[PDB]
Order: C-alpha cells, then structure tokens, then sequence
C-alpha cells in the first residue's frame, strides 16, 4: 500500500490502514493537490473513459464526464443522520440507529475497492490562515471525486501540513460500490444500485457508498459543509447556512455584505452574481451555496467553505449569467453530463447556439427537432475555480470574513408572500426564516430541509440563543423575499433578476435609516413610494400587488404554518410558538 506518505500524523494512518484491511485496496495514494498529480489524473480518467479532454483551443484544460444514468443526483432516500437518539436527528431526517447502520455498511464496505486505488484527501474547508481550520481527510475510490474535490476545496499538502501529527479532522469515507475481480474490466463510472450516505454527528464521521456523483461523493460539498458543520455550530457557538454571500457596492463606494438562504430553483446562482440596474452599484460575491457564519468582537462574520462552484449548466447563458460564463471561458473546469459538440466543444439547454447534431449524455446521437430527450442532463454540472470568477470579491480568501448587514429568506410562491418585508426583530427573523415555503407549498426552514445534521426543532433554538445572547444593535437585519408572485393574468409581477437591485437598494436604505415602510401583520413592508422604480418600465400598480399584505391570504396562510409547527414536533422552540401566535393576534 503506503507507508511512504508526507506525513507522521498516528491517528490518520491507523484510520488509512484499518480502512484499507477492510476494503482491500490494490494501492493507497496520499493526495498533494498539485497541478501535476491534477493532469496525472485527468490523463487516467482520459484513458479509463470516464473523461473527453475538450478541444483545447476552444477551453484550457477542460474536460466532460458522462455519468451512467443510474447515478444522476444525490438521493436523498437513502442519506441519514445517525446520532445516538433518534430525535436528536429529528422529522425532517432520516435515522437508523448507529449500531444497525454500522453494520450495514460494513458488510458492503468489505472487499468493496477491490482492483482500484484508495486515494486518500486531505482537505480544508475555509480560508488556511484560520485560527482554527475545519479540516477533513477523503477517503476514496474514485479519481473524478479527488480531481472535483481539487477544485471544490483546498486540498492535500496544505491541509495536510495544517493537520500537524494529531489535531482534529472530519474522516470521510467514500466509495463507489463497484469492486473488481482480477482480470475484468472496469466500466466508464462505477457505482452501485445499493446507496448509502450516512452522516455520525457525534464522532463527525460522514460514511458514503454506491455513489460517485456530486454531493454523494464530493463529501466536503453538502455532507461536511451543512450536515457535520451544522452540528459542529449547534455545539461551538456559530451557523453553518445554505447562503450566498454577497458583497453590494453603493455609488457613494460602501460595501454591503448579504447572506441570503434560497431553496434550489429559487434564485441563489442569480442573485449571487447580480448585475445591478441602477446606476452606480456594482456588486462583487463571495458564495453561491453555504455560508458558515460566526461573532467576531461584535458583529456576525461570513466565510465561503468552498474552493470551487459546482453550478448547474442548464439555463447557463451570456444573457442570463455573463459572470458565470467567463468563470468556465478560463478552463480548468470538469462538464458532468452536458452534450458534446462536432467540434468537440460543451452545449447545454439554454446555452446559445442551435447546433444541430450533438452527441449526448448518455454517448448517443442527438437532433434538432427530433430527439425527444434533453442532450443535456437537465441538473448537468459545471465544476470550476472560485478564483477564476471575474466579479470575485478581494475578500474571498480571507480567514476573518464579512461582516454581514442583511440575511435573506426567500423561495418560490405565486400569492401571498410579499416582494420584500423586514423583520420586526431577530425572533421574528427566526420565524419567517422556520416558516420559509416554496411551491402544494413546501416548508424548507432556511432553506435546509435536506441538510440539518440535527433536530430541526433545536436549530431554531440555537437561532434564536445566538441573538439573545448578542448586541441586537450589531445583528443583521432579517428580511423575507419572493421574485416570483403573480398577477391574476400569471405573469409575474415583477420582473427581478438584475432588478432585484432595487428590492436590494431598499434593504441598504433601511440599514442606513434612510428609506420607510408601513408597519403590517408580518413585518415592515414598502409602499410603491419606497422603492427606486426610476428606469424601470413597469406599471406601478403591478409593484404595488407585489408589495400588498392581503390579510385573507395570510389567514389561508395559518393552517399551513400549523401543520408545519407541529410535524416539528416537541423540539419546537417556544420562542417559534409566541411568533405563531403573535402573527396570528396580528391578523385576527
Ligand atoms: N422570475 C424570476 N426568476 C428567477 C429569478 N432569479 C432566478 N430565477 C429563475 O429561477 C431558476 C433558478 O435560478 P438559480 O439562480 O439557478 O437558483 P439556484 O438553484 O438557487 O442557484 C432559474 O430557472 C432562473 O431563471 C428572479 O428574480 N425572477
Ligand atoms: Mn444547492
Ligand atoms: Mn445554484
């Protein structure tokens, strides 16, 4: 195996060789990150199938991945939280207990690498100059996985190095679920028809299996970053959100740092790369999917965890998203399940162009007008270096983070929900961000339904302690968004996108004392009067339904919220309860 790895840390190399005795790897390869070891694996997944390297004069190291059709999303059916209590995973989780699912995946972890390499990952998830890094080492056997998780983190000497010879880490533990037998030949992408994604919040172990797909297999990206991390939070005095970070530049040159939680399809990618529409503000990001947040000496300061994005390309486009386009122009990025092109560059549903003829994801010939299926993957994936986005953030890299002004709660509903409302204060910002639904209408309580590591019950909680215990004068103000409310025709009232600078430049005036809104049963909303509409061409009374707090929707509103409070069960915070019962005083 390896007894030749650049480190002397005891506690990782007993793990690596208990692993590798159940497992029974062919080799152990310790990950360093570098750009060598990068194209050494590129060059075995060119050879293996799994990657086309694409046309370099077109991209720069660049590369497209057809997955089988099988292993398509993460699952979430069969990902798990299992702490020691079942409630303390709580009913928007799945449990089993420890012992039940440690014997399960030990069966199906035995002899499971055989005839592959066991690559080992060190990584870390914010910033390296930290006091106190998160650190996390992969295990797997899969190269797709250590080249995206390259990318998505930063990975291998480094992190290693940060380690030092004991010192906490994250132990992940992946793989495909595809072993071979000597002499037989292996497949494009391995997994299996068994999957398991299993998180053990007490000891932060994440343990995948069957998988190699995204969130899956790339363990930093959703099982580390929210399901391990929020439990880390919940016990270390801190947040770790579904959150977009962005930096909002006045004309008058002052920075406004936003965090802003948004169920998938609701806006996050666009909102995070804004362009905005009114003259003089320009805006930079820092995050299009998780914010881990903490109090500095006052205030509540933002980092990204991530390395990388790991967008969806469908709908990616010149006109919807220039600042996402020039990213993957740059190279060095990996297309999972796009089409390819006859000059062998990437296409996509949405992208410009009408090519003709295409070779799809599944290696088939597609046709203009005829082939029924997408050529595309309709959740196909870019991966790509944070770094290489244009409108980056200079603070992007740095340990200490941003101070936050504004935290968003938002999703997609046709009625009821306003363009935007503040907050009365951080309970009732606890409780628009717990009630927070998406169309028939689910509840996906900031926007984390899928990743809590814990009882969702006991995350509101720890949101309303953390204000509690804090200057309410240095917290960010909470406020309650939705793009996508419509009028009795269907269209949408109001047209957003890079006008939703304007809802934004709102937020910043209320900040700054600056700007009203009338008080309503649901917060602090504006009037028409509120918002700079200048050179915007839309009828006023359309930006007035979208503002309107109709008190019979809202009544509609309660037995919805209800239901929601009480499948949460006896964790349920009171705090969350006087907020139901506040509202629905308000409402009569
Ligand atoms: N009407 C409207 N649609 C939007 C807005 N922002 C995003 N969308 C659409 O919502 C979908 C999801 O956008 P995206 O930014 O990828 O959401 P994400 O999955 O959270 O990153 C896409 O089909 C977008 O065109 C908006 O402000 N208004
Ligand atoms: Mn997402
Ligand atoms: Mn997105």
């Amino acid at each position: 195996g390896l007894d030749t790895a650049p480190t002397n840390h005891q506690g990782l190399l007993s793990w690596v060789e208990e692993v590798a005795e159940l497992t029974q790897p062919d080799r152990v390869v310790f990950t360093d990150g570098s750009e060598e070891e990068f194209q050494r694996l590129c060059d075995q997944l060119v050879e293996a199938g799994t990657f086309i390297r694409l046309n370099p004069e077109k991209h720069k190291n660049s590369y497209l991945a057809l997955s089988d059709p099988s292993d398509v999303a993460r699952v979430e059916s069969r990902t798990y939280i299992c702490s020691a209590k079942e409630i303390d995973a709580g009913p928007t989780n799945n449990w089993m207990d420890p012992g039940e699912m440690r014997s399960i995946m030990k069966d199906l972890y035995r002899g499971c690498m055989r005839g592959r390499t066991m690559y080992v990952v060190p990584f870390c998830m914010g910033p390296l100059g930290a006091e106190d890094p998160k650190l996390g080492v992969e295990i797997t056997d899969s190269e797709y996985v250590v080249v995206s998780m390259r990318t998505m983190t930063r990975m291998g000497k480094a992190a290693l190095e940060k380690m030092g010879d004991d010192g906490f880490f994250v132990k992940a533990l992946h793989s495909v679920g595809a072993p071979l037998e000597p002499g037989q030949k292996d497949v494009a992408w391995p997994c299996s028809e068994t999957k398991y994604i299993t998180h053990f919040p007490e000891t932060r172990e994440i343990w995948s299996y069957g998988s190699g797909y995204g969130g899956n297999a790339l363990l930093g990206k959703k099982c580390y970053s929210l399901r391990i991390a929020s439990a880390m939070a919940h016990d270390e005095g801190w947040l770790a959100e579904h959150m977009l970070i962005l930096k909002l530049i006045s004309p008058e040159n002052k920075a406004y740092y936003f965090a802003a939680a948004f169920p998938s399809a609701s806006g996050k990618t666009n909102l995070a790369m804004l362009q905005p529409t009114i003259p003089g503000w320009r805006a930079e990001t820092l995050g299009d999917d998780i914010a881990w947040m903490r109090f500095g000496k006052d205030g509540l300061y933002a980092v990204n965890p991530e390395f990388g994005f790991f967008g969806v390309a469908p709908g990616t486009n010149w006109k919807s998203n220039p600042n996402a386009m020039r990213t993957i122009a740059a190279g060095n990025t990996v297309f999972t399940n796009v089409a390819l092109t006859d000059d062998g560059d990437v296409w996509w549903e949405g992208l410009e162009g009408d090519p003709q003829h295409l070779i799809d994801w599944k290696g088939n010939d597609w046709y203009f007008r005829e082939t029924e299926t997408n050529a595309a993957h309709p959740n196909s994936r870019y991966c790509t270096p944070m770094s290489q986005c244009p409108i980056l953030a200079p603070e992007w890299d740095d340990p200490q983070g941003v101070p936050i002004s504004g935290i968003l709660f938002g999703g997609r509903r046709k009625t009821t929900v306003p363009l935007v409302t503040e907050a009365r204060d951080w309970q009732h910002g606890v409780f628009i961000g717990a009630t927070l639904g998406s169309e028939n209408v689910r509840r996906d309580p900031m926007a984390m339904l899928p990743f809590l590591g814990y009882n969702v019950g006991d995350y509101f909680q720890h949101w309303i302690n953390l204000g509690k215990h804090a200057d309410e004068s240095k917290l960010p103000k909470v406020f309650f968004v939705n793009w996508f409310r419509r009028g009795d025709d269907g269209r949408f009232l109001w047209p957003g996108f890079g006008e939703n600078s304007r809802v934004l430049k709102w937020i910043v005036d209320r900040i700054e004392h600056k700007a009203g809104g009338a008080t309503t049963p649901i917060g602090t909303v504006p009037a028409v009067e509120d918002l700079d509409l200048d050179g915007l061409d839309v009828d006023a009374a359309d930006v007035a339904a979208a503002l309107a707090v109709d008190a019979d929707e809202w009544r509609q509103e309660l037995p919805l919220i209800e239901e929601w409070l009480q499948f949460v069960g006896e964790k349920l915070p009171t705090g969350v309860k006087d907020e139901f019962d506040a509202l629905k005083e308000r409402l009569g």
